[PDB]
């Protein structure tokens, strides 16, 4: 027992929600204990009911958000149940050495492994499966990726000596999927990930996804699963993309404070319209809602947002501010005396 | 008449030129009145005379640049003449609430609407049509996008307490187009936007444009329509892309001061070779010309620049500086006594 | 002889290595003399032995890294031997005027030219061939690109008044290739660049590379050609991409200090997981190795990294730090008393 710190077990929750944590803490460093269970399963990924052979951490795309503080140790039990068919591992971009932990965590079905890494770098970071060779992109684009957030012990700041505090936090994992089609253009179904592999690899090689989804499927964060907020709330939106670039935009809003490279040692940019998540990274945006109503959160390739699945909704309760925006005259017939050339 | 400020009507001009404005102002806030008229029309988009069914604000791709100051109110009359076939609206990324104004501006052919938004955020911002669902990307990649610039009341600064002033300003709108081809590879023509839609949507789904153009067509800003400048002039180049990333580069020059995320609350970067406009945003670069001659302004995917239409020219008058660059020896035969292995 | 400075001949070396230079210097400005010889040749670009008709500076993809100091003059002899079939030239993104030198350097086979440019802008910059029109992207994606580094005379700094010094420097040139296929999907071979052109241009038009390689071929910087370092060494990694965006990531490491836009007048970002090289630019990352072992350096589009060739290896000698990372429990059977739902 060389490392003599207090241990704290964390129960992970399904995205887009985030397990209970403190922003600022005066506790010393702890060993923060997490468990991730690999689950291979068929999942529905679009509104027409297209299925595909997914591979996940904890049964979700993305994997759950892990939250710790700078100087904590993160002790992860990775479990690969014997119902799975492939070996898996885990690479933390937040970690130092052994390919992020991938070189120490390769487990066959029926095995588990325990990795400990010190959280020396602040920010939001991708984690993902990386077995080796062509298996790396295949496991990642099959759904085996998530994120970890390492907060400064004093919480967030604006990089100019002022504390920032969020009222709410959501984790938006964006997934590029490569679903094979038959000669007529219909999506193909398979009985196992292994059976899907050869056809999937051919789609992956052309670098054009068939679907781009938040929280594992088209429409996942729309309708009844819209994200909730209130006028005046500072909301932190963590956005990850393990394989492909994304350009997040809150329609009707802004990024008040944006860490687009996702690392809290760097001051955020202010008042962004659209920001950029480089493939293989996580970023974070803080926004204080000023108006009630529906907001679409998109990647601002609008073809991807509207036609390949990459739209989420916020439903924001409160009172409308007519000073910021108003309809001066409702839609009306163009006046007869108008010239419009 | 709740809002009791002076009103000022602005006459918009066609890109790449920009309507008359002040950089720094000591006037108080005003209500700045703009009119945009939707025009659906067939347009020529390449040097071989390829046509396509465009949808525009004010008859141009991009729509005109609107320039206001922080704290102004922007009152926009959007007009959809009864010669048009579809409903349209407008979303300002500069605006707060109601999906940027899109939720308050949906008008059928024969209708107009008046929206007012407060310019609380400084920078250059995209505006675009966003009717709903798959219509959003279709109207945007059909040409319905432009930009607005919200200047600080004191004009631009270098983020270190020094004022920056431009001698000239150009607005470069970049458009990704998706033109259907027949089985032989020839571009297809249609008699209406509606007739083009199904085939166009199939091209859009593969996320590879057929054309990438500045100011609405290949070669628009070359030859006689080259952009003019003089040695010693500080030129502001505003660049927008509503749907797809761009990487602007001034061949033979630099970006002296670049806001690549386009927001003047953030200090510019200095001395860039190539900068990055994320899809769904506008950015701005200031350069002081040091040498006369021809400059190509490109997106530095050179396939897009040279083969899909995304090249503009600057013609710069003045005297050559042999200290910065000189031809020491003109092309000559390789000397007989040379070894070149 | 208007310019009366000392002259210094530099001997270039093949990437990923870099010719001998000083970081900080108290010498005054010099005329730094470089020679580049164009070589068209068939080259092997993947591990299955696929060939293609390359065009190179000095026989390598990328061209060699040139290193000078701010205020130096760079005098380049470009040679196009009569064994070559096409005209060539050179454009320096570091240079001011005449399209970066391209307008002053166009040479037929059997000719040479001497260009001098003043190094007024600090950073890493792309250089590339740019003959004119569609020849520009074709020569660049055929391999005619490299980089130049213009150091501040005081060497690198962290943008907050602290000197940064590297123990080692590597230049990673990333190349997107467009190799034609026959109807069965096999790569086509040609006897000359001219014969390859028409088929290659058709692949280039669809903006999807067939290969993405470091140092000219899949696996070039793996196995026996892994990059060497030691625990505790600060290593500068210069990364260029003349045509297409890249997202570099050091697997198991970080970017301690990253200039992603590549320009030393701007403070670096700290502690990045993944950074972004915009097509048509060079960037630089400093990392101090903390753990021994194998590191993969990738573009974090993992399809490109694992399946299209864009992976390099570092082999790092030293002692493992179990405080940063440890395997707490080796792979073992899942305990019988475990519940994993
Ligand atoms: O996309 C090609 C072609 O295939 C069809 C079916 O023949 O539709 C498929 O692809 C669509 C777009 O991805 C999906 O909407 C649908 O689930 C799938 O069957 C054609 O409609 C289409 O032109
Ligand atoms: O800098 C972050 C900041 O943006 C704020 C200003 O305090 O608001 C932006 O939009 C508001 C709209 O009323 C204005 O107060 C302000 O002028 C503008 O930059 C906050 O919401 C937040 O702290
Ligand atoms: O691009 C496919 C194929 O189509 C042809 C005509 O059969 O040319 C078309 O496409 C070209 C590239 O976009 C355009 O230059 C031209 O306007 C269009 O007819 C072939 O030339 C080409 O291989
Ligand atoms: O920082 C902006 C600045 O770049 C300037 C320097 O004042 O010039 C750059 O190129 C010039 C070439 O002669 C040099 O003065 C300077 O050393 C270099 O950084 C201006 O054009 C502008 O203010
Ligand atoms: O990629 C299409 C198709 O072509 C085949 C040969 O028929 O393989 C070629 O393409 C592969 C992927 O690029 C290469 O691995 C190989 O060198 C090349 O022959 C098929 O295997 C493949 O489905
Ligand atoms: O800011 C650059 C800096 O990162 C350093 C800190 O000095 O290390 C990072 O990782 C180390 C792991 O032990 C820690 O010292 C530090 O807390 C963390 O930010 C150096 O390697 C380098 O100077
Ligand atoms: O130690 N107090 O939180
Ligand atoms: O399955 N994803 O939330
Ligand atoms: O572990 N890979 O299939
Ligand atoms: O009020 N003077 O510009
Ligand atoms: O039609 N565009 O300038
Ligand atoms: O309003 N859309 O076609
Ligand atoms: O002049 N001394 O290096
Ligand atoms: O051929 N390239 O190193
Ligand atoms: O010089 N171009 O083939
Ligand atoms: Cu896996
Ligand atoms: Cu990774
Ligand atoms: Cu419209
Ligand atoms: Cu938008
Ligand atoms: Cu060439
Ligand atoms: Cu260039």
């Amino acid at each position: 027992d060389d490392l003599k710190l207090p241990r704290q077990r964390v129960d992970l929750v399904a995205p887009p929600f985030v397990h209970v944590h403190e922003q600022a803490t005066k506790q010393g460093p702890k060993i923060m204990e997490f468990k991730l269970v690999v689950q291979e399963k068929k999942m529905v990924i679009d509104e027409k009911g297209t299925t595909f052979q997914a591979m996940t951490f904890n049964g979700s795309m993305p994997g759950p958000l892990m939250v710790v503080h700078e100087g904590d140790y993160v002790e992860v039990t990775l479990v690969n149940p014997a119902t799975n068919t492939m070996p898996h591992n885990i690479d933390f971009h937040s970690a130092t050495g052994a390919l992020g932990g991938g070189a120490l965590t390769l487990i066959n079905p029926g095995e588990q492994v325990v990795l400990r890494w010190k959280a020396t770098r602040t920010g939001v970071f991708v984690y993902h499966c990386a077995p080796g060779g062509p298996m790396i992109p295949w496991h990642v684009v099959s759904g085996m990726n998530g994120a970890v957030m390492v907060l400064p012990r004093d919480g967030l700041n604006d990089g100019h000596g002022h504390s920032l505090r969020y009222d709410r936090i959501y984790y938006i994992g964006e997934q590029d999927l490569y679903v094979p089609r038959d000669e007529k253009g219909n999506f193909k179904s398979y009985d196992s990930p292994g059976e899907a592999y050869s056809d999937t690899e051919e789609v992956m090689r052309k670098l054009t996804p068939t679907h781009v989804v938040f929280n594992g499927k088209a429409g996942a964060l729309t309708g009844k699963n819209a994200l909730n907020a209130n006028v005046g709330e500072n909301v932190l939106i963590v956005h990850s993309q393990a394989n492909r670039d994304s350009r997040p935009h809150l329609i009707g809003g802004h990024g008040d404070y944006v860490w687009e490279t996702g690392k809290f040692s760097n001051a955020p940019e202010t008042g962004l319209e659209t920001w950029f998540i480089r493939g293989g990274s996580a970023g974070a945006a803080l926004y204080k809602f000023l108006q009630p109503g529906i907001y679409a959160y998109v990647t601002h390739n609008l073809i991807e947002a509207a036609n390949l699945g990459a739209t989420a909704h916020f439903k924001v309760e409160g009172k409308w501010n007519d000073d910021l925006m108003t309809q001066v005259k409702a839609p009306a017939d163009i006046p007869t005396g108008s010239t419009n050339e």
